[PDB]
């Protein structure tokens, strides 16, 4: 049964690009990919982080390829993509792990600032997808996986309209699946729930009487799983989405939330 | 055909409580109600606003009943409710127009602050509903209308978990409809789109070359209606929800958005 | 307050085409329209029905214009449309009330039969919409209302794929709203619940012991409204959708179901 | 990387009950489970089928345990369950593969017939779930997987109300996930698309000119994947749902549809 499990879930002989994965969530997702036989490629805006990245991967026994590129840089990404496509080879899997916009109150930011985020920052994951599609098509099999922002992510300002950008993960997932599914590309999403991170570690701090932090207690009650998400919880689900096992799954958002959205359906 | 239009859409001889409606959106919704024959009752946390309220209604030729109550005040609301029920009579229609929480970054606020918002602030619309149900049931017909925050509302911090409170409009709408529909109560919601307010008037400011503000231009492109919402757009829809015309409609969210959510469905 | 109620909800000086409305549901919807000041136009495949139609309308004190056309007839509908546009004038409101396909088991029907239903029968409401859009646009205001099949409709065979036709109400609603909302056309739907009809009157028959029919009892328990829908329940909601009151509502499915879909959300 | 792939996706030392899986879909799902190290248990209403079952499994090199039970038989299932729990041991995984009701037109069937389907036939998957929960809880880990009827399944009569039964997969999935997620049970669903079966093989028959059957051609156009589903496509997805890899996934419907639902979202 080793061969069966390998046939369906293995990522052997496949190049996987996971944007931003020099730490945190993208990182532990790439970690899981590597451990399933994938070749890891990732990026970040500045060199120091990339290095910290590779070091961190190495300590786990992973040879990662790390580049310096802004995901929002149009020409930059394309260069990074075909540069990967020689140094490392054809990208089989793209994990869009994009977000965390410069948090400037929508009334403080100038027209210049809007023009930027609307035209560039929000189109990032589309740019990166567009950059890697021609290859995947050539080779006859692609996996593009879009990771929605986790429900843990604090400080996000709700902007309903931004869901209508051509970038923007729920939209993008569905259009790429529709337009490019027939060239054997599967585009899907991960919807992470309340994933514990050091950022939200205060919201778990035990009280002076040793009772649970109020918010921590809310999350536990309202999550049927009765516990926070851990980054590791997204690992396997993401392989599944990157492996032959999900080849007839397209345009679907997989929610890794301990069933909280389902509790919101009673 | 005057009698027909009156039979289905009139709000004559019906008491309507619209929380917070001393200005802005709740105000223009109450304005429309009055003009359809309703009796207006509203509240606010402090007296000066209530007065400004009544003045504003009067100038339009509307006698409004204005009380001073915090929507979040448990005992306060109940008092306000039966006090209305003698001075003005049985509340037929409740318009929950609740939101705009003290915008303190979720990492700055203490456990005390969370304990408050989780247990009190988020349960407000449930408290106010609970306070007015026994009457509506007695009389044999209720309308509770929950107004989701408009897509125009800036500074809202996304907190997926808060949708699971028993207050919280999408949840509350569905439970009240389910539990109390058989006592002839119809609970539904309005989902306002990008409604122009003086707050977001900067986002409409014409540029130095006389071209459209970038964000303003986004909203127009992505809204099939090709224009922002105006408060007046919610008036009639809300009567409809408060009138005999919607008596076999329950647990439904009516979106007044110029079809932007539908564009997000391509 | 007569003028207010008229301004928002009246259908005066507006031509309304309601396909099939020579009896039943479309009929009582047209009945309500007329009573709100609309001019009624309707059709059917054969003359005898049309006549029965007009007679039925007349007895209620309504002058209806009745034509003979197959909704599926491409060239036929266009003729019927501009023929209406002279004899009666510009169609302001289109109510697509389309469905009830020849119930032949999907394995009994030949390729000829499929070719027909896929290419013609399912595109009907799109054909009729397409036929009336140029006028509505000219005049600067349209209402196209698509009436989903009621949950009462027995014998419907589930064919998930048919939702992907360009006809087909949920799809059509969203595309027309998106493409033509900016020419001030509002396209929306009614989703009728369990509407009592003489067809399903057996499912309400009291038992020999005077207890409720099992199915009748199911519907009452699972509908929060605790009763079946009546055709009349769709009347006002449909005006609302046809009146100035819903002008900033587009691409939305209004469910008139006594809150059963909401009970299915607990 | 064999140990990693085994840790997350293996079904070793786990008992899997897949109702009805003596042929067809449940069968190929069990086939895949076995090949991932699971122990297969299945049932059917009559002995001959069970035998045909075991034979079919054996030829593939699988020792299956086959019982005779009606899924709808209340007392019968419980017996079958604890009987399995000694002869085979604790059921770790339940795959509800329930449906295909006696297709009698809803107007032909008596109150007796309704009383049956409403109270018994529709509660089946709930009965079987209820029967296997106490064990899974004891052992500290359960997987209950509900397989929605495939979009391929012809002759299904649409009965919106039946979604409100406590059996009934979309409802059941969400309630079990909510109530029992905190005892470490993960309940989820598979939503199969247009899965090719010998039943619908006529709908794929090439025409006398060698062109594609009209319906076959529709499915290919409207499915972004551009091809029908095969039973094998549900195999891995179902393991994923049965394995440690999906432990923080609860109350979720996984659609294995080649992205057709997503095309219905444009």
């Amino acid at each position: 049964t080793e061969q069966f499990l390998k046939d369906n879930f293995s990522l052997e002989g496949k190049v996987a690009l996971i944007t931003g994965a020099s730490y945190g969530i993208g990182f532990s997702i790439a970690t899981a990919f590597a451990r399933a036989g994938a070749t890891i490629v990732f990026n970040d805006i500045k060199q120091e982080l990339v290095d910290k990245g590779i070091s961190a991967y190495k300590k786990l026994g992973i040879k990662a390829h790390g580049y310096v590129c802004d995901v929002t840089d149009e020409d930059g990404i394309n260069e990074m993509v075909d540069k990967i496509s020689q140094d490392v080879g054809v990208i089989d899997i793209l994990v869009n792990n994009a977000g965390i916009i410069k948090r400037t109150p929508m009334l403080e930011m100038s027209a210049a600032d809007f023009r930027q985020v609307i035209d560039i920052d929000l189109n990032a994951p589309f740019i990166v997808s567009k950059a890697v599609l021609p290859g995947m098509i050539q080779k006859g099999h692609g996996k593009i996986i879009n990771i929605c922002a986790m429900m843990s992510e604090l400080g996000r300002e709700t902007v309903a309209a931004y869901a209508a950008a051509k970038g923007g993960l729920k939209m993008l997932t569905k259009n790429i699946a529709s337009e490019y599914g027939s060239a054997n590309i599967q585009c899907n999403g991960i919807g992470p729930g309340y994933i514990a991170t050091p950022q939200t570690a205060p919201l778990r701090e035990r009280q002076d009487d040793g009772s649970r932090h109020p918010f921590d207690q809310f999350i536990i009650a309202k999550t049927p799983a009765a516990r926070w998400g851990e980054a590791e919880d997204l690992g396997a689900p993401a392989i599944f989405l990157a492996s032959d096992a999900s080849n007839f799954i397209n345009g679907h958002i997989l929610y890794v939330d301990g069933g909280i959205l389902a509790y919101i359906g009673k």
